């Protein structure tokens, strides 16, 4: 899969795109990969903010679903008109298929001013698609229509401009060290997961562990931060508080509300904790445990400063860049689970290094899901 290694790019905190193409001639866009949605988006009228968009006039292979679809989200929106086309991705397996595109006509808070990709490929389950499950995911379609394996995976890298590989119908064994330990999908809609501890810097939060998984834990490309539900958060900053109580912050610092700085090269690494999150093994009483670094969740803002970028949801865990960057992470649909490795190119230090370890011996795990 050489060809597909470091097909991914951006800048930091604007997500990771791919190049694609759509239709006939190809229109080359640049599309961010998001595994917390389902539709295939792009832009197809001039807004300021984009670098190009697509140009239905132009593709004899465009057809016309005649249908609307309109998504609200938590952050933004985007409506479109449905249709479909050939869809290639240039460093992707050598295939095109026809899917399903929403040409996007209006947005309000969904391009970002000054960055680089015009459109978002959710790589979730149909479930989740709008407007409703007969919509087919590209991923889907993919599949259906070609020999391409059913799995991805993703190396995301960060740093700024950041890279990393979208492994597309496999897995490359150079991206990662150590073993692949899967966790499964609970359900496919979003990437469902099952969190069943909770340590910092190896001392147990010792919640009722559905509290991390309240109403749901995700996987999602699509989110800087690790969002942690209300009362699993209060618990972890209470934590990481006392753990780096060496140094003292102001309380905006652990809600994101302001930076935090030293004199360049001497960030104290050291002085905060490591995290870990321990997932649902693949046998019954099992579990594996992924851990990450300060250099995961300490963000630069571009003298050192710095962003806490662990914070609150009311919409359950969510396992952001801030996770998959130290990890090697193994979109494994064909078995409905979810591997993770250390990955070859996540930022540590000479003392420490993202981790993922097992077996452990954890009960009642099944009940640590929400219903
Ligand atoms: N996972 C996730 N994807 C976002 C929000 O969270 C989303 C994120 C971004 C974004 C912004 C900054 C950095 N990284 C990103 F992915 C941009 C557009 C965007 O746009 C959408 C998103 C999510 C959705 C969803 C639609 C219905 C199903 O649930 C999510 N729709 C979008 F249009």
């Amino acid at each position: 899969f050489v060809e597909m290694v470091d097909n991914l790019r951006g800048k930091s905190g604007q997500g990771y795109y791919v190049e694609m193409t759509v239709g006939s001639p190809p229109q080359t866009l640049n599309i961010l990969v998001d595994t917390g949605s389902s539709n295939f988006a792009v832009g197809a009228a001039p807004h300021p903010f984009l670098h190009r968009y697509y140009q239905r006039q132009l593709s004899s292979t465009y057809r016309d679903l005649r249908k609307g679809v309109y998504v609200p989200y938590t952050q933004g929106k985007w409506e479109g008109e449905l249709g479909t086309d050939l869809v290639s991705i240039p460093h992707g397996p050598n295939v095109t298929v026809r899917a399903n595109i929403a040409a996007i006509t209006e947005s309000d808070k969904f391009f970002i001013n000054g960055s680089n990709w015009e459109g978002i490929l959710g790589l979730a389950y149909a479930e989740i698609a709008r407007p409703d499950d007969s919509l087919e995911p590209f991923f889907d379609s993919l599949v259906k229509q070609t020999h391409v394996p059913n799995l991805f995976s993703l190396q995301l890298c960060g740093a700024a401009s950041v890279g990393g590989s979208m492994i597309i119908g496999g897995i490359d064994h150079s991206l990662y060290t150590g073993s692949l330990w899967y966790t499964p999908i609970r359900r496919e809609w979003y990437y469902e997961v099952i969190i069943v501890r909770v340590e910092i810097n190896g001392q147990d939060l010792k919640m009722d562990c559905k509290e991390y998984n309240y109403d749901k834990s995700i996987v999602d490309s699509g989110t800087t931060n690790l969002r942690l539900p209300k009362k699993v958060f209060e618990a972890a900053v209470k934590s990481i508080k006392a753990a780096s109580s060496t140094e003292k912050f102001p309380d905006g610092f652990w809600l994101g509300e302001q930076l935090v700085c030293w004199q360049a090269g001497t960030t104290p690494w050291n002085i905060f904790p490591v995290i870990s999150l321990y997932l649902m093994g693949e046998v019954t009483n099992q579990s594996f445990r992924i851990t990450i670094l300060p250099q995961q969740y300490l963000r630069p803002v571009e003298d050192d400063c710095y962003k806490f970028a662990i914070s609150q949801s009311s919409t359950g865990t969510v396992m952001g860049a801030v996770i998959m960057e130290g990890f090697y992470v193994v979109f494994d649909r064909a078995r409905k689970r979810i591997g993770f490795a250390v990955s070859a190119c996540h930022v540590h230090d000479e003392f420490r290094t993202a981790a993922v370890e097992g077996p452990f011996v954890t009960l009642d795990m099944e009940d640590c899901g929400y219903n």
